[PDB]
C-alpha cells in the first residue's frame, strides 16, 4: 500500500519539540518526494511507523550501545515494532552540524523502516556510515531513488 502513517512517540530533549516535528516531517517529504507514497502524521493512536528516542536495552533485542557507535536503528515493514525507527538518546540531536543531525540520520532510518537496505554509492543516504552534509543542498542520490523505486 502507498498509504503510510506515522507516530512522533517521544521527543528528545536535545531538541526544540517543534524542531523535531520539523526534522521529522522533512524527512518523510524527502521520500514521498520521489515515489507515490503518501504520509500522514498521527498524534494518538495506532501508527504503521513509530519514531522513539531511547538509550540502552529499549524492549527490542538490539539494545543501543552509549554516545557514538550506532547512532539509531529501523525495522522493515510489518506489525509492531515493524517500520518503526529508533534513535539513540546517548546521542546529541541537532538541527546543525553539530551532534549528530536528526534530519539526515532520520531519512536513512525511514529509508530502512520502508524496506531499504545499504547503498554503495557513497553519496548515497543509504550508505552505512553517517556524514553530515548542508541541509539546505541536501538531495537523494541516483542510488536511493533506484532502491526506493525498486519498491514502491
Ligand atoms: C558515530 C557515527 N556512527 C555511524 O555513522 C554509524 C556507523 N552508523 C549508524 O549509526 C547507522 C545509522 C545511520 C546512517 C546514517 C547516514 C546519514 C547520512 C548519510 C549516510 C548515512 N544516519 O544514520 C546504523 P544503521 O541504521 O545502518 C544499523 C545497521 C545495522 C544494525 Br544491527 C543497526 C543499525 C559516525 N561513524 O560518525
Ligand atoms: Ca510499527
Ligand atoms: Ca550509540
Ligand atoms: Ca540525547
Ligand atoms: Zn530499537
Ligand atoms: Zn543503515
Amino acid at each position: 500500500k502507498h498509504y503510510i502513517t506515522y507516530r512522533i512517540n517521544n521527543y528528545t530533549p536535545d531538541m526544540n519539540r517543534e524542531d523535531v516535528d520539523y526534522a521529522i516531517r522533512k524527512a518523510f517529504q524527502v521520500w514521498s518526494n520521489v515515489t507515490p507514497l503518501k504520509f500522514s502524521k498521527i498524534n494518538t493512536g495506532m501508527a504503521d511507523i513509530l519514531v522513539v528516542f531511547a538509550r540502552g536495552a529499549h524492549g527490542d533485542d538490539h539494545a543501543f550501545d552509549g554516545k557514538g557507535g550506532i547512532l539509531a536503528h529501523a525495522f522493515g515493514p510489518g506489525s509492531g515494532i515493524g517500520g518503526d525507527a529508533h534513535f539513540d538518546e546517548d546521542e546529541f540531536w541537532t538541527t546543525h552540524s553539530g551532534g549528530t543531525n536528526l534530519f539526515l540520520t532520520a531519512v536513512h532510518e525511514i529509508g530502512h523502516s520502508l524496506g531499504l537496505g545499504h547503498s554503495s554509492d557513497p553519496k548515497a543516504v543509504m550508505f552505512p556510515t553517517y556524514k553530515y552534509v548542508d541541509i539546505n543542498t541536501f538531495r537523494l542520490s541516483a542510488d536511493d531513488i533506484r532502491g526506493i523505486q525498486s519498491l514502491y
